């Protein structure tokens, strides 16, 4: 987990390496991002393992909830992001190298 | 997880370091050991995290189900064990050093 928020955007990075994309759900409700995962795996000798989590995050009030995106990388990182809407009211300048 | 089984006993070791003793349940049913854990934690900014698992293990038919024990170590290791009942039918000899 890393949650980053700047003037331009809000981003959640969440390591979910033990989960398949179909195991995950992401919902936004009442100004919270709600992320759930559940993965079940058969073991040797008729055992099984279930891994499960929930993560609730507060969503800043200026994130555009009509422009949210979420993706899962091949290496198991979930990225959830949204741009911030300008309200009309120091500014970092990128240094290229 | 490590599951060990010798002529004397059956032992499950399971790392549950993110769980409190009150978060865990252990049940034996239909020749399976069923271990569950769920731990919820409040975060900063009104977030929360839930961690949850299930682990089902087959219990050997010769384990004495009247003499099962389970404990959680300070460092978060769960040990579940039972002795085997002698049936009446090579044998390792310990080497002390």
């Amino acid at each position: 987990s890393e949650v980053r928020s700047d003037r331009d955007k809000f981003v959640i990075f969440l390591d979910v390496k033990h989960f398949s994309p179909e195991d995950l759900t992401v919902k936004v409700q009442e100004d919270f991002v709600e992320i759930h995962g559940k993965h079940n795996e058969r073991q040797d000798d008729h055992g099984y393992i279930s891994r499960e989590f929930h993560r609730r995050y507060r969503l800043p009030s200026n994130v555009d909830q009509s422009a949210l995106s979420c993706s899962l990388s091949a290496d198991g990182m979930l990225t959830f992001s949204g741009p911030k809407i300008p309200s009309g009211v120091e500014r970092a300048i990128p240094v290229s190298r």
